[PDB]
């Protein structure tokens, strides 16, 4: 393969450990939905530039939800919405403000890692789970696969683009 392997078309799958999934977001709305149905639900919402605070409807994990969103940047903003238990409300856990429209997720070392902050200085952070292998993802845009060992490149792509 290539080190940067893709693009792959939208699908649902169980990500392999130790590869970055790099998603080229092409629109507003749900970029991906990821859960193991027990303790980990993350959905990322894309919010186009210059959106004043507004309540929008999104379907996530087959549930209509209303999220208040805003973006006061020229860049796109990606909202990580999380719940760690089925009955809890989703909350906005992390954001990534980005000119490149690339969003990253990785299973590595018992945890899920994602990029947050603001390009070109976006950085990674981890999220815990007691069922890492059970996490599946439905990705609604094209994506790429890059080994964790080449995170340096992944970071470059997240921060400066393809
Ligand atoms: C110390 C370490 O290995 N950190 C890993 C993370 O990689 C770091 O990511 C931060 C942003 O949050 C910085 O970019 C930092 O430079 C990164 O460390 C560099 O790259 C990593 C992959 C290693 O090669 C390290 O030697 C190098 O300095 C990484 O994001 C997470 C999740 O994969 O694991 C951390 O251990």
């Amino acid at each position: 393969g290539s080190m940067l392997d893709g693009p792959y078309q939208p699908t649902t799958f169980t990500p392999p450990s130790d590869y970055w999934i790099l998603i080229n977001s092409n629109t507003n709305g749900v970029v991906y939905e990821s859960t193991n149905n027990s303790d980990f639900w993350t959905a990322v919402i894309a919010v186009e530039p210059h959106v004043d605070p507004v309540d929008r409807q999104y379907n996530v994990f087959g549930e209509n939800k209303q999220f208040n969103v805003r973006n006061d940047s020229d860049k796109w903003k990606f909202l990580e919405m999380f719940r760690g238990s089925s009955q809890n409300d989703f909350y906005n856990r992390r954001t990534l403000t980005s000119n490149t429209r690339l969003v990253g997720i990785l299973k590595y070392g018992g945890r899920i890692w994602t990029f947050h902050g603001e390009t070109p200085r976006a950085t990674t952070d981890s999220s815990n789970t007691a069922n890492l292998n059970g996490i599946s993802i439905t990705i609604h845009s094209e994506f790429y696969i890059i080994p964790r060992s080449q995170e340096s490149k992944c970071n470059e792509y997240i921060n400066n683009g393809l």
